[PDB]
């Protein structure tokens, strides 16, 4: 057993981890977020709190762009809940083709982009410290302790390094598959 390649939409707590993480997203309480407001977050953190290039930003845009673009939101338009989830079984259905056909996924596009901010060797690995860095600048989680269960679950030591080859295997079955082997991936901070 190497992985997962089926899809678990009916699945409640697939349902709910999206659902967290559109409450997440949902910082005025709109119920609706929009593509614009997505782009904006991830160029303010990574500029911002990550010292981020103008280029290393455009890339990082760039894949953000695509990724949400993936589940149906689009710039000017106010995606609800209903939308959102509807457009998320359709961007997990897109990525697990990708997947499987042995192509680049949009959520390992996005972490190239993202390794290579927050790396300051730039090689596509990232140290504890980094990881706390970028969790916490954008909020998906609060606590150190939750830092440290995405290293456990990727089975790296807390003083090694997570490449984004092993987090992506980790990602896709934690927002696609619903893979039993990488729960917990955010500790407590994600359900
Ligand atoms: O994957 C991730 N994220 C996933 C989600 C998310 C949002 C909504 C939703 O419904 C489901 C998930 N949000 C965020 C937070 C966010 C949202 C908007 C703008 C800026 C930041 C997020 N940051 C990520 C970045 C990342 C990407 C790829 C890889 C890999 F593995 F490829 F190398 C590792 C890490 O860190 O985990």
């Amino acid at each position: 057993h190497h992985g997962k390649l089926t899809s678990d939409f009916d699945n409640p707590r697939w349902i709910g981890r999206h659902k967290h993480m559109f409450n997440f997203l949902d910082v005025n309480h709109n119920g609706k977020i929009s593509l614009d407001e997505m782009v904006y977050k991830a160029s303010d953190i990574v500029i911002n709190n990550l010292g981020a290039t103008p280029e290393q930003a455009k890339r990082h845009k760039d894949a953000v762009e695509a990724f949400f673009g993936g589940a149906g939101m689009k710039y000017g338009v106010e995606t609800d809940w209903p939308a959102y989830i509807e457009g998320w079984k359709k961007l997990a259905t897109d990525e697990l083709e990708k997947y499987a056909k042995n192509e680049p996924t949009l959520i390992r596009i996005w972490g190239d982009a993202l390794f290579d901010i927050v790396d300051k060797d730039q090689n596509g690995a990232i140290t504890l410290d980094e990881w706390k860095a970028y969790t916490k600048a954008a909020g998906i989680i609060q606590s150190s302790e939750d830092c440290e269960e995405t290293f456990r679950v990727c089975d790296i030591d807390e003083s090694g390094q997570l490449d984004v080859d092993e987090m992506t295997r980790q990602h896709l079955g934690f927002w696609y598959t619903m893979d039993p082997a990488c729960e917990k991936l955010y500790g407590g901070a994600v359900p």
